């Protein structure tokens, strides 16, 4: 189709997030490149207004599931090429448990050759000595399996998964994702079948960057419709 031809090499991406936290406001950009044919993501983000006030784990979901890679049995089922190259709006609800909660709204869609993902966040109800505003989470990361059911209704898809991320002391802290996702243009799209994305991340520094940032490496690969 169409849309999946955009994805067949190596497309760069920039991503650009506003954010406000309990009233802080702040701001993200990354860069880096996708690979859908083997569903990895390299990306480098660097928090622009100086330091993020929230940890950089809670912020990896809302930083482009067009990079998926989707078994050719499964084609039909993908969505979000499905969507290029005008796009869809992805937006979510992120409860922290015990804490506060995330809105974003995010247009995910190509800029000339650049696959660009911008976002805006608000962070309200939280803690000011919990896990998040307190700084408290490790600088890592679990994989985790989120199942894509379609939305007719909308036209689009939603999603519903939990991301666990662990405590310096040990614990876990819950993130329970509500998702849902439109086309912003008035093309066909691809309504999917039940199934699943599974998805893997790694998190680093550079060692010769000065200013709060993440360097990511993400994959992310479909499942859960047999031959």
């Amino acid at each position: 189709s169409k849309g999946e031809e955009l994805f067949t090499g190596v497309v760069p991406i920039l991503v650009e997030l506003d954010g406000d936290v309990n009233g802080h406001k702040f701001s993200v950009r990354g860069e880096g490149e996708g690979d859908a044919t083997n569903g990895k993501l390299t990306l480098k983000f660097i928090c622009t207004t100086g330091k993020l006030p929230v940890p950089w784990p809670t912020l990896v979901t809302t930083l482009v599931l067009c990079f998926a890679r989707y078994p050719d049995h499964m084609k039909q089922h993908d969505f979000f090429k499905s969507a290029m190259p005008e796009g869809y709006v992805q937006e979510r609800t992120i409860s922290f448990k015990d804490d506060g909660y995330y809105k974003t709204r995010a247009e995910v869609k190509f800029e000339g050759d650049t696959l660009v993902n911008r976002i805006e966040l608000k962070g309200i109800d939280f803690k000011e000595d919990g896990n998040i505003l307190g700084h408290k989470l490790e600088y890592n990361f679990n994989s985790h399996n989120a199942y894509i059911t379609a939305d007719k209704q909308k036209n689009g898809i939603k999603s519903n998964f939990k991301i666990r991320h662990n405590v310096e002391d040990g614990s876990v802290q819950l993130a329970d994702h509500y998702q849902q996702n439109t086309p912003i243009g008035d093309g066909p799209v691809l309504l999917p079948d039940n199934h699943y994305l599974s998805t893997q991340n790694a998190l680093s520094k550079d060692p010769n960057e000065k200013r709060d940032h993440m360097v990511l490496l993400e994959f992310v690969t479909a499942a859960g419709i047999t031959l």
